[PDB]
């Protein structure tokens, strides 16, 4: 299938629970984003190597690379929920970021660790597993570009 | 270098100019990104050949790798208006994204050619030299980190 056909997933119901959950994780993108990538580390140490130019990724705060990082990426989930309406929005700017991570070469397999990441930052604001699975329809967006 | 010092002339007048035009410009990504680049491309042509990922530039919107491409760059801003209250958060973000414009080779000169093309597009929408000059303060803390 294409990334078109993965964006499907995203029905109508999926979309409001994005957006709800967004709504209140993107309102402290450096926290969340630096409690993601803390979260990826502590669960999946076998990526840390990738991160090398970001220093010592243990750092949480006191590391000024990973949290200019840890931002950024929440911005590219801030583009992408803006964008779910419009498929063909979302696919390029799905197909820019997956460039990002196809030339450092992360597998979709290895792009989709992420969900575990997510299930966590999503439940510490109380957005339960229902909310989880509409996120690892959007990560499996990117997926499908990967 | 002289980073800090750049970042310390967004002054409060300042500040509230690029948030008071960024209301406005950033309310339409997708038309004010592209129309960005496209004015970078007709303008500056002699940049064109570091955008050769994205293919035939001249499409403009059309292009889907050029219109993810600046619907991002508008996020980048975005992120840089959200952190302008805190040097600390806006400066580690300018880094962040100042490495990616060292990998393509882009110097504090050539960064700057995006001046003259964000003065057009904020003049379309009825922002003035005001606001161009405060967005070449923004721009600035960039070139600074170059
Ligand atoms: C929600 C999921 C994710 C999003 C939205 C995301 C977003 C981003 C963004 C925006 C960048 C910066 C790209 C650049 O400027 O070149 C980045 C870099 C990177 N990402 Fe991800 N990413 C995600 C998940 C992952 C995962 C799970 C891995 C690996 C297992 C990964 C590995 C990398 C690597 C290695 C870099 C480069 C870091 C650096 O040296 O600057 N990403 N990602
Ligand atoms: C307001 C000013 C600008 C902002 C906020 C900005 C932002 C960005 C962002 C967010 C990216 C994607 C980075 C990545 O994923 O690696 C990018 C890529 C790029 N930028 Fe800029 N940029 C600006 C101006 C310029 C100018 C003036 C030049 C050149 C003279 C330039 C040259 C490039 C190049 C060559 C790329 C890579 C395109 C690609 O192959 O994907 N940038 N920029
Ligand atoms: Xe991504
Ligand atoms: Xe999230
Ligand atoms: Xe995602
Ligand atoms: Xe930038
Ligand atoms: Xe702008
Ligand atoms: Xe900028």
């Amino acid at each position: 299938p294409s990334v078109y056909d993965a964006a499907a997933q995203l029905t109508a119901d999926v979309k409001k629970d994005l957006r709800d959950s967004w709504k209140v994780i993107g309102s402290d993108k450096k926290g969340n984003g630096v409690a993601l990538m803390t979260t990826l580390f502590a669960d999946n140490q076998e990526t840390i190597g990738y991160f090398k130019r970001l220093g010592d990724v243990s750092q949480g705060m006191a590391n000024d690379k990973l949290r200019g990082h840890s931002i950024t990426l929440m911005y590219a989930l801030q583009n992408f929920i803006d964008q779910l309406d419009n498929p063909d929005d979302l696919v390029c700017v799905v197909e820019k970021f997956a460039v990002n991570h196809i030339t450092r070469k992360i597998s979709a397999a290895e792009f989709g660790k992420i969900n575990g990441p997510i299930k966590k930052v999503l439940a510490s604001k109380n957005f339960g597993d229902k909310y989880a699975n509409a996120w690892a329809k959007l990560v499996a967006v990117v997926q499908a570009a990967l």
